[PDB]
């Protein structure tokens, strides 16, 4: 469509052939899908490999090595000489680096790509679409929209497509547009058409934007643009390239990097300054002026020996992977810097309602007015059975059952549970059982007023799926819902404005109103007594709090409800319903009518986790909208507070800590471990007061109003059944809104960090050894023993796969018997450093001298001397020192393939070594990562097959050596296992 903002619902409707009670058809869809293509944004993988090699800006070093052979060339036509099979063999080598280079960028860099994407595919982007599938509504994926679809939205959803609203069902509609337009204020919505085709997003009025959400309100509409079509869609500028703050850890990596990088001029300064051109020397020498190269072969291969170029695909493979272990245990991952911070996480603010407990609720007690004895009172009490949400249980008062239609206020409290109420029961068929449709706590009750049956409607009969609101429905028959003051966070109340369907000749229009007790109670003038008024008070109103109080602080730890009736409400025409603020003030001077308390018992494995975190020194803050004495006694039942603890100073209101002086209010955020009745602003203000402390905090929240303190928190946790504006802002979901998968994702972070801090050790390791170990070459002077080609492929295959695997080994028995990691933590400590040269040095020394082995001393060798060797450069048939000794043999495959296998076996025996950082081998045996074992061998076939398979020992410049010789390697490669045992020994009984 063009104008739809224009158009009439009627019309924009039209122009699909689409109903809006039953939305599209089956095949309806499956048309227009085609046409339109799915609701997702082509992000361009280009899958550019021409333009991928154009950028790989990423390795300066081996980029530095296609420079001298590239532009050489011109020697290649006037080269001096006849040498043809030896001529361009070398050249290989220098190229064969760039083509492979192209690879190093592209296999790791599109794998990350994937990588972020792959976060978002457990969790797919919804959408409430209407279809012929089902009569009620039908939950999609977003992508699977098409323009012309019938979308239901509510507060907390985002707008999954361009929407001309057709019907608002809340009294009003506000939609928070400030990610399309740069309103800051939710606007209102309405169905009418925008006449004006030029109108801006901001006055088009009747229309829902992609991208936005729903500050306030429930609706429906007709999808208009989807994909590109949306308004924000063909834009696509205003967004940044990928603008992000490197993680603590990559940036000591990036740090780490940078600063090496300059100490490759310190050795590669100690080389090229030689020349030294010598101002004072003879005119001939016989000199050599064609050495233009030696320094230029070495430094490339100081480079891809000081670099780890194997890194960066480990550490995106090992969060991948580790986050799907995370997902796996409920905990959705939006963000992967997260997981380094979760397991830093010093606090948990933890939600009560749905995360502490189960949020299986049902009303097991509710009490009306009695007598009013003058200034005292009586109640009738009474209780209810059945704890799920079966419409299925009886009513006792005194452990009888009784008859509710015969008590005038229980037919009022059961109207005031049916009306003032947005939730239903639904029976599932396949599985057998009741569930709830909306808030837990509104489905209570709805499953409360079916047991009460106050009319006396009969129910035998009926099927399973009738018997779900069937007296509800009585009600609503009888009294009309015209409109509602929806619940709002301030006043802690809900209103509903009713009126009979019977003409009656006096007003007869009531608002009914339910909310925390605290509240609702205190805006009541007068209290119901039967059908009969008389006016509250204080020695009444004190034996209802006392009875509220006892039910909400017991070992049942009641949820309570106080319900309550306007008698003589304004107009609709007389309120002002755009925000909830003003409704506060139109419910006052109402009728107490009565009181519920429903159970919402603590999860079972919430008490044990507490102590868990108590264990890894993470504090726990339950923080709740709930009674003080509810969440007080949830507190003692799950262990935050000790069951005789004086919890005076470590408990408030957020009355009370608002009332409190600062230092006070700093030392409750010091002390508290509840906070209880709070609005949306307590829970930023606790963030900035846990700041302030340099904590590292975990916030959760659900709703519209959390979206602050989650983005304000180190690690907002949004619940997965709550809202999406919530989940947005945060930088975790948990799946089953449970706090143990809390716990359990703060152990995987501080798990996954372990393993990190193992292979970047190891990598960097090994990258240490192979620094001396060429440093070791040309200060001795010896020939080349490994070269750059050995390098990289033992960089990406040989140390590539234990690294990966390393990213895999067992958390430590006391992982969650540490304090919470200081995010300042150094990667390397100064007794780590001592392990970097320990083994540095060793391997570089041990790939030397095996080199130098086969030459020196051996049976099957040529058997030089050092003096031979050291100046091998000098092997000439005319000097007098290099007499009866031939030169060939000083480049041959043989010294590198035992410096090669040595440096392969040490590497294999130091994964082995990095299967713990301090715990023996004895006791954590190869077998404890069993995938570390099939990493060697996976890598050690990978190392016998570049041997005896003829294409690859060629370019390697290898050879196999003999069973005899293959010993040696063993002689000095096993032995590390036994310095670094000796290393953890130190530390453990002696640091
Ligand atoms: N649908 C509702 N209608 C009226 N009153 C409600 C409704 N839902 C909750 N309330 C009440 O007012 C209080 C405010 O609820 P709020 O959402 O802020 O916290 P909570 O519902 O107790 O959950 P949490 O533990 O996550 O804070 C509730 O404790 C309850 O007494
Ligand atoms: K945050």
């Amino acid at each position: 469509m063009e104008n739809a903002h224009t158009k009439t619902v009627e019309e924009v409707l039209g122009h699909f052939g689409v109903n809006e009670s039953t939305g599209l058809s089956l095949e309806q869809v499956k048309k227009l899908k085609e046409r339109w293509g799915s609701n997702e944004l082509p992000a361009e993988e280009g899958k550019t490999l021409l333009e991928l090699v154009i950028e790989q800006f990423e390795d300066l070093l081996v980029r530095i090595l296609l420079l001298a052979a590239c532009i050489s060339f011109v020697l290649a036509w006037f080269e001096e000489g006849e040498e043809t099979i030896t001529a361009f063999v070398e050249p290989f080598v220098i190229l064969l680096i760039l083509v492979a280079n192209a690879i190093v960028g592209v296999w790791q860099e599109r794998n990350a790509e994937n990588a972020i994407e792959a976060l978002k595919e457990y969790e797919p982007e919804m959408g409430k679409v209407y279809r012929q599938d089902r009569k009620s509504v039908q939950r999609i994926k977003a992508k699977d929209i098409v323009p012309g679809d019938i979308v239901e939205i509510a507060v907390g959803d985002k707008v999954p497509a361009d929407i001309r609203l057709t019907s608002i069902k809340s009294t009003t509609l506000r939609v928070d547009q400030s990610i399309l337009t740069g309103e800051s204020v939710s606007v209102i919505k309405h169905t009418d058409p925008v006449p004006d085709p030029r109108a801006v997003n901001q006055d088009k009025k009747n229309m829902l934007f992609s991208g936005t959400n729903i500050a306030a309100g429930k609706a429906m509409g007709v999808v208009v643009a989807t994909g590109v079509n949306t308004e924000i869609g063909k834009i696509r500028d205003e967004m940044v390239a990928t603008e992000q703050e490197r993680t603590p850890l990559q940036q000591k990596l990036d740090e780490f990097g940078e600063q090496l990088s300059k100490v490759i001029s310190l050795i590669c300064i100690a080389v090229w300054i030689i020349n030294i051109g010598h101002f004072n020397d003879p005119v001939h020498g016989g000199s050599w002026i064609r050495g233009a190269i030696y320094y230029f072969k070495i430094a490339v291969a100081l480079a891809v020996a000081a670099i780890p170029e194997g890194l960066p695909a480990v550490i995106t493979t090992c969060l991948a992977l580790g986050t799907r272990r995370m997902a796996k245990k409920n905990a959705i991952v939006r963000s992967l810097p997260s997981v380094e911070t979760l397991g830093c996480t010093s606090v948990i603010c933890s939600d009560k309602t749905g995360t502490l407990t189960t949020n299986q609720m049902s009303v097991c007690r509710m009490f009306i007015l009695d007598r009013v004895e003058g200034d005292t009172c009586s109640l009738n009490e009474f209780t209810i059975t059945g704890s799920t949400y079966a419409p299925i249980g009886e009513v006792h008062k005194d452990d009888k059952p009784v008859n509710c239609h015969q008590y005038d206020g229980l037919v009022e409290l059961a109207t005031i549970c049916a009306l003032c109420n947005d939730s239903a029961l639904d029976y599932n068929e396949a599985k057998g059982v009741y569930e709830k449709v909306g808030e837990a706590t509104e489905t209570a009750l709805t499953c409360l007023v079916e047991k009460m049956n106050v009319f006396d409607t009969e129910l035998k009969g009926l099927s399973k799926i009738e018997r779900a609101n069937a007296c509800n429905s009585v009600i609503k028959q009888l009294m009309k819902k015209e409109f509602t003051l929806e619940f709002s966070r301030d006043r802690k109340s809900m209103s509903v404005y009713c009126t009979p369907n019977k003409p009656s000749r006096t007003s007869m229009s009531k608002m009914f109103v339910k909310g925390a007790p605290e509240g609702v109670i205190d805006r009541c003038t007068h209290i119901r007594v039967g059908s009969t008024k008389v006016p509250m008070t204080s020695g009444v109103k004190q034996k209802i709090m006392s009875v509220i109080r006892e039910w909400g602080s017991g070992s049942d730890t009641l949820r309570c409800l106080a319900l309550a009736t306007h008698d003589n409400p304004l107009r609709r025409e007389e309120m002002h319903l755009e925000d909830s603020a003003n409704f506060i003030k139109y419910e006052t001077n109402l009728t107490f009518v009565g009181c519920v308390g429903m159970l919402d018992p603590p999860r079972i494995e919430v008490a044990s986790s507490v102590k868990l975190c108590r264990q890894a020194g993470i504090r726990v803050i339950m923080i709740t909208g709930d009674n003080k004495g509810t969440a007080v006694a949830i507190c003692r039942r799950i262990g935050i507070f000790g069951q005789d603890e004086d919890v005076t100073s470590k408990a408030f209101t957020g009355r009370e800590f608002d009332e409190l002086n600062p230092s006070a209010q700093r030392d409750a955020c010091l002390n508290a471990r509840c906070f209880a009745r709070v609005e949306p602003s307590h829970k930023s203000k606790i963030v900035e007061f846990l700041q302030s402390f340099d904590e590292i905090t975990a916030m959760t929240g659900d709703g519209v109003n959390d979206a602050p303190a989650l983005k304000k928190a180190e690690i907002g946790i949004a619940m997965g059944s709550g809202t999406a504006v919530a989940k947005t802002a945060s930088e975790m979901v948990l799946a089953d809104d449970n706090f143990s998968t809390i716990v359990a994702a703060v152990e995987e972070g501080r798990a996954i960090y372990n393993n990190m801090k193992q292979f970047i050790r190891y990598l960097i390791s090994s990258n240490v050894g192979e620094v001396v170990c060429i440093f070791l070459t040309a200060a001795l002077g010896f020939p080349e023993a490994l070269i750059p080609v050995q390098l990289l492929w033992v960089n990406l295959v040989t140390d590539g796969l234990p690294a990966t695997a390393l990213g895999f080994n067992p958390p430590d028995l006391d992982i969650m018997n540490k304090p919470p990691r200081n995010p300042k933590e150094p990667l390397i400590s100064g007794w780590l450093f001592f392990r970097y040269l320990a083994i540095g040095c060793y391997v570089g020394a041990a790939t030397v001298g095996a080199a130098a082995w086969w030459f020196i001393a051996a049976d099957g060798g040529p058997r030089v001397s050092f003096y031979q060797l050291s100046h091998f450069l000098q092997c000439k048939e005319d000097n007098p020192d290099f007499e009866g000794v031939d030169c060939a043999i000083f480049e041959s495959p043989y010294p590198m393939t035992m410096a090669l296998s040595v440096l392969v076996t040490i590497e294999m025996c130091n994964a082995l070594n990095s299967l713990s950082e301090n715990q023996s081998l004895l006791r954590m045996p190869p077998w404890e990562n069993i995938w570390l074992v099939g990493s060697i061998c996976l890598s050690m076939s990978l190392h016998f097959l570049i041997l005896y398979v003829e294409p690859l020992p060629l370019i390697f410049q290898i050879t196999p050596l003999n069973v005899t010789q293959w010993l040696m390697v063993l002689k000095i490669s096993l032995p590390v296992i036994l310095m670094d045992e000796t290393l953890k020994f130190v530390a453990r009984n002696y640091l």
